[PDB]
C-alpha cells in the first residue's frame, strides 16, 4: 500500500487517525486514539483496554465515522503491565504501552480511512525515497537524528481533528525532557527516575525550542508523527503525560518548563510488531 499519503478538512487531513471510546468509562478511563496500520490493524496503547476481555472493553471509529469496527483480538505487548513496579513504589508503570486491535472485517480504504507509515517497512522505504540497500537502522538515523525532532500528533473532540506541532527531544535536552518526570504526580519519590522513563520512551512538551501543545488522558495510543516531503511516518504511540492539560492546564501554568509528553518509540517495539503484522503486506525489513 501506499501508506502515510492524503488521498479537505479533519480525517481527509489524517486519514489514519482511528477514535476509541471506553465502553463502561470512569474518571480516567474515558477515551483513546489509535492508527491505522494496516487493512485488518489499529495501532493503539494496551492502557485503554481492561486486561479482562480487551475485546469488548472498547468501541473503535476510523474516518469520523459513528459506526464501531468489529474488533476480533486485541493482542497486549507481551512486557505490558501497569502493575510491574509497585515494589518500587511506581503506582503505574506504562513501559511497552502498546496493542494491536485485529478488526474481523478489512478496512476498504478511501479519502478519510488510510494507513500511516510504520519503521522499518518497505512502505517507509518508498515514502522516504530511499534506496532497497536501506537498514532499520538507516530510517531511525533518517527519522530520529540526535536533535530537537519537529513531529505532530492530532487530537480529537466531536469529530474535529486538531493537529499539534511538538519537538521530541533527541540530543542535547534528552536527559532534561526524561528526568521531568518526578513532575508527574506518582514518579516524584522514585530516586532513579531511568525506573520509569526506560529506552522505550521518546519525550516531548515544554517550552524550548518552541511551546509544544501538551497531550491529555484522551489522546493515549494516538501516533506520534514525523512529516517528510508530503509523508507522514508513524514514530510513536502516546503513553503518558506529566500534566492532563484537559484537565489540569492549572498545573500545566505552574511547570511549563517540565509539562513532558511521553510516547512508545516504535523502533523499540519492532519485534513485537514484525511478528504480530507479518500477514499484512508491511513488508518489514
Ligand atoms: C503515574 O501517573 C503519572 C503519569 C500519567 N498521568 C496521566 C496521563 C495518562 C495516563 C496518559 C496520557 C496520554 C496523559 N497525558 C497527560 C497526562 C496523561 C498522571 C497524571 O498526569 C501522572
Amino acid at each position: 500500500s501506499l501508506c502515510g499519503m492524503v488521498w479537505g478538512t479533519d480525517y481527509h487531513k489524517q486519514p489514519w487517525q482511528a477514535k476509541i471510546s471506553v465502553i463502561r468509562p470512569s474518571k480516567g478511563h474515558e477515551s483513546c486514539m489509535g492508527a491505522v496500520v494496516s487493512e485488518y490493524f489499529v495501532l493503539t496503547a494496551a492502557h485503554c483496554f481492561t486486561v479482562d476481555d480487551k475485546e469488548h472493553s472498547i468501541k473503535v471509529s476510523v474516518g469520523g465515522e459513528k459506526r464501531d469496527l468489529e474488533i476480533e483480538v486485541v493482542l497486549f505487548h507481551p512486557n505490558y503491565n501497569i502493575n510491574g513496579k509497585k515494589e518500587a513504589g511506581i503506582p503505574e508503570f506504562y513501559d511497552y504501552d502498546v496493542a494491536l486491535i485485529k478488526l474481523k472485517n478489512k478496512l476498504k480504504y478511501g479519502q478519510t480511512i488510510r494507513p500511516i507509515c510504520l519503521p522499518c517497512t518497505e512502505g517507509t522505504t518508498r515514502a522516504l525515497r530511499l534506496p532497497p540497500t536501506t537498514t532499520c537502522q538507516q530510517q531511525k538515523e533518517e527519522l530520529l537524528p540526535a536533535q530537537d525532532i519537529k513531529a505532530l500528533f492530532v487530537s480529537e473532540e466531536e469529530k474535529k481533528l486538531t493537529r499539534k506541532e511538538v519537538y521530541i527531544k533527541n540530543g542535547d535536552k534528552k536527559g532534561s525532557c526524561e528526568r521531568d518526570a518526578q513532575y508527574a504526580p506518582g514518579y516524584d519519590k522514585v530516586k532513579d527516575i531511568s525506573e520509569v522513563v526506560t529506552p522505550r520512551f521518546l519525550c516531548t512538551g515544554g517550552v524550548s525550542p518552541y511551546a509544544d501543545p501538551n497531550t491529555c488522558r484522551g489522546d493515549s495510543g494516538g501516533p506520534l508523527i514525523v512529516h517528510k516531503r508530503s509523508r507522514f511516518i508513524q514514530v510513536g504511540v502516546i503513553s503518558w503525560g506529566v500534566v492532563d492539560v484537559c484537565k489540569n492546564q492549572k498545573r500545566q501554568k505552574q511547570v511549563p518548563a517540565h509539562a513532558r509528553d511521553f510516547h512508545i518509540n516504535l523502533f523499540q517495539v519492532l519485534p513485537w510488531l514484525k511478528e504480530k503484522l507479518q500477514d499484512e503486506d508491511l513488508g518489514f525489513l
